[PDB]
């Protein structure tokens, strides 16, 4: 499966445009076209913000969204 | 409140550790932290993975999701 990184999105009519990452031209990317399982899971490297909470396991990230 | 890096995480026990940004301590956090209201858009730097599909806007990204 292929990958990259978004390079511009406007929150207006809901798209963006993709830079691949194993070269080639820039892809027009929809909001619609996420997939929410996609997002169940963070991962490394991932710019995230949040809410800052103290739980059982200490200083915890809350209600954490994409940045 | 706070923004962050996610510097490791753990797809068996969906659990990892986010760095902040503006300084502190390392924030413990679990995937069922994350907000998926959060992630219904996409944010300028963000990483991610897609199909690629030929769709009336040309070469456009699919079934996108986080890498």
């Amino acid at each position: 499966m292929a990958t990259g990184i978004v390079k511009w999105f406007n929150d207006a009519k809901g798209f963006g445009f993709i830079t691949p990452d194993e070269g080639g031209e820039d892809l027009f990317a929809h909001f619609s076209a996420i997939n929410m399982e996609g997002f169940k899971t963070l991962k490394e490297g991932q710019r995230v913000s949040f809410d800052v909470t103290t739980g059982p396991k200490g200083k915890q990230a809350a209600n954490i969204q994409a940045a």
